[PDB]
């Protein structure tokens, strides 16, 4: 039977334990997700308290990280989602994504309405991924693709 | 000589005026940006107070919208950036992008550090585009590409 | 061509003007919506800056309220939605709905996940109505129906 | 003698404990509330710290969940209500109901005053229920019914 | 037909105009409410944007303060209530009432549950009054009386 | 020697302990305050962390509640007052008193100034009581008496 | 008849006007207060929107600053007090006084309770003043004296 | 070697331990400071986490209060200063000081500039004392002396 | 006689007028500060409302910018300082300086206490300059110098 | 394999532990950093939770401070950066740097755009140092140098 959380702290405390075990074992997120059938972004978000793992995946990652039974069960719960401590991120790496919204938020809205119409680009029927692409001018670029379904707003 | 702003309301007031003109003329953002040499996301962001237009572009769009001269000069000024009224958007269309950050923010962090290293994906050496495509399962999707240069943090 | 707003104050200012006009004419929202072929709750939300009217409806209600042309055009723009002045309502009528969330929010989460699964009940593919029902103990009840589509969150 | 709480964390810490027990026994909210004589939404809300159970219901659910006597006692206390961590929910599921308020709050006020008069629709003399309904176009809809007593505001 | 406001600033601006006239005419709130049939506290709350006056009171106070027709009409609208500028009062006189809540809020909760049971003391079915008394140790006391109906919360 | 507190959580934690003990003994606040020579609202506020008890009363309530010596000592300390978690109450019961201030705060200011003059109605030279009263219409009312000394602001 | 304000902005705007006129006339606060019979701190506070002037003083200072009739009347109104824009001052000169509270607020509480008892040092029956005193180690010192009446909190 | 703190909670927790020991020993702040060669406000502020004690003073108050070595060492650390829990005090005793800034903040700014010049009255080169004295009209007053060095801002 | 402001918007509105004038004349800040005898950062800060100009400098920059007499007078007033709209900048260019504080603020505190002692590095007895240098890896760097006097905190 | 944190409190608790060990051993940050090959500001920042140490450095500092293996591992993790407890520092030493931004932030923006162009001075490609320089008028000056790379914003 499906089970859900209401206090994000239970899963976020579990995330810190996971990250410690991960480091002690010198593991990567790619390796933790490999063999699971699930995308690296999905498995990683689950570890970090933002998604639920199916049971088989919870056991698979529990074994890799030496987690206890309560922990494997907790990973299967539907989380109380929200990873930002206090609305605005303090961390530079996360903050950049917030700043992209401060710069282009209204442009995303205007261009969505133009291309699709009234409504939203969904954050539920959605996936994201991060690809590394060499920069012609030197160094590396990240192309983050946000991929979401258009949900129209219509009169009733 | 480059000229900059310190109070966002001046450019945001101009954005409202530009939108009224645009609606009166029943123009699209794609049409406004056409012939400009610049990406629709870039030019649109300028209209909306978040970027500076080169004089040539400003003149072009200023013609299209019948702007007065103070308006065409204002569009060339470097803006006081920040399109969100009070930190967290209230508009559902803009909110979904904020929600991506609440669900995937710590995952983006974790995976940027894994794929690139310590540091950030930049929001200045950065490009944005929005594509409408059909969803294989039915209806329409947005593919939004956040294209940013990796900037490492290294000891000193 | 579709047109959108980015500053809520343009449509909220129009809303106050509409409200004065309406009062002077001693009209109801029921009567304003009459003949539009659109629900009272939809047309009302439009006048109040939270939905866009199609041109024909905009011209009908403009007629009823003696709106000028710029106003009628504005009513057709996709709004920058968000009707609450500063996140938490101060008005008792509005506040009671916020208190429903403070009391039942986690219960709505839990029971949604139990009945439907992981994901959300949407606010976009969504309809709302308000019905007055006699209370059998004496007085009147409001039955407010929130009718939203289930959007699953599945692994990928 | 009736007993009441003043710090929400006691009962929210209990709710976390309850949820772990529930997960361990693979129970549903529907099963927990069976035999109680009380609505699923009311019993769930009590488990989650937002309502008080009568003593018989408290003993029933305590038995189902293997709760100690202090926990069974606590469930009977009148709580310090407020389930949202920090005013605006982070969780998408909970957030959609907040967004309904940001889009429709003022329409709700408008239409309540039109249909009933000055005053409020109550959140205390109040019932709430969640029903799953097939969507004609495919998939599932939630019909959430808010049912509140009208309390008029009159001159004195 | 009943008319309602959604933006408090329309009535609060009217309030300021009312106060200026009141000052210019050297009137008291006592005098302004004379002849209306309505308590001082209720009429005052109206002038200040927190209650609606019946048509006949609106005309009476309007004539006293030399208000235009639009202002007299506005006073009859059901307000968007909330007098405090930004949640916590800065003014010492108002602040004392908020401090009473900071000292006695939990005590009021506890004693309300003890005496009446689960639920609330209402702010709708409610009145207040301010009375002056001599202090037997010198000077004067205000006895502010809050009189609200008990509304029970019961299981369903 | 008088002793005082600087972190409210010490006394608030004590209050939760008191409330568990009270509930276990099925005690009322009225019965706890009996024999102290002090008003119900005063003793209750002390238990809840918002007043100091004299030694004798501290010993007496501690006897009835089975409190340890450190706890009886804590009840005699002058508290760091402020019972509200985060400025605005979440709990419906407490919230209604905040809403009274949102609806009537400026009226209270206005009528205080008219009846008494410039200055404040004190919250320190102050007493509070809660009286349950038959409602002639059926049901019950709370008459909450706020009895405060007027403190004038005079030029200097 | 006493008259009071409810929106600080009316008197704060007037304060800006007064400061412009003062500057054009190259006047000091010392000379504006001279002749009124009122302390410089009181008269200054009044000009700045935080006290009311009696009629004769309002007329005197109005003559000195060439204020119009409505401005002279506004100065006699009991203000909606609160001079800080948004709770925490930005201005360094004002901020130092807030920092004194952040460093010594709890020490002030502790020592007031030790020296006087439970209760407060009042801010109504209160005067303050700023004296320049040569610093024996070179430079100048401000001695700011805060002088307030002790109001005891006693059991009832 | 000088040592310093970055998280206020270490020293604030230590403050609560100190206050319990002080209450248990029935000590005053006056007598704890006796023999340190240091002012009662300075030593008190140290105990409360807002200043650093020299080693000799730390040992002396340490022996009076029976503190362990880690505690005595912590007292010598340069603190992460800021005694207010969440910017605005809730405690009435501390609040009055904040209210003095809300009423007289801009007056203090204006008079400091007039009497001293452009700059600040510092909170670092600064001393504070609290005196109890009779009020000529009856009762008791506090004379709180804020004694700080004027620091000019000069052009560069 | 020295003159001061209490509402930042008077000088910020003047700043926006200055910047429109400066842009029409295609002036640089370096040119405007030329011949004033004052550092470009000092004069610029003054134009932007954060410092006061001496009378001769005010006249000079006012000649260059074609400012009227009231505007020239306003530049000589001691400002209500505070350039950040709402505590945390939204503009990326300004935000980066805030991020330096989020990353290095506690390091700064630690290294100041180690190198100088307990106290502060002043922001009043202070100068600032921005220098453009070549980046030896290619591109350009800013060397921004914060030059402030150490002010110790010593026991008393 | 790189390892990253998501909750700042893990590393901040570590910092408090480090600080106590450091105090006990009477060590300086200068000397902790010695032997490390990394700048005092960088190493100090790492100890305080704002930078990651390479493995050799982590072992070296870990041996000086008597840290356990888990702590030495945690120091190697990429941090969730943000040292300020709640956006605006309370500590006077840290606050001065915030105040510098309140006084000079718009000047920094203005001059950066003038000298370099549209874009930012970076806080990732960035170093800082603190130098003591005797004030020739007496005492000591801290010269804090901020050195960041210019990142242009260009059209695309
Ligand atoms: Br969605
Ligand atoms: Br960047
Ligand atoms: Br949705
Ligand atoms: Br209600
Ligand atoms: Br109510
Ligand atoms: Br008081
Ligand atoms: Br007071
Ligand atoms: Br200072
Ligand atoms: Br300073
Ligand atoms: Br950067």
């Amino acid at each position: 039977m499906i089970q859900s959380q209401i206090n994000r702290n239970i899963r976020l405390d579990l995330a810190d334990a996971i990250l410690l075990s991960k480091a002690k074992k010198d593991l990567s997120f790619a390796e933790i997700a490999d063999g699971t059938g699930l995308a690296e972004a999905f498995v990683t978000a689950a570890l970090l308290g933002q998604q639920a793992l199916p049971a088989d995946a919870a056991r698979l990652v529990g074994a890799k990280l030496d987690l206890d039974e309560d922990s494997i069960l907790l990973l299967q719960m539907i989380p109380l989602r929200g990873c930002i401590d206090d609305r605005i991120p303090t961390d530079p790496t996360m903050y950049r994504f917030y700043e992209m919204l401060q710069v282009y938020g209204t442009t995303l809205k205007a261009l969505v309405h133009e291309k699709f119409g009234d409504g939203i680009i969904g954050a539920i029927n959605f996936k994201l991924d991060v690809k590394k692409v060499a920069d012609p001018e030197g160094g590396e670029r990240a192309v983050i693709t946000l991929d979401g379904k258009y949900l129209p707003t219509k009169p009733f």
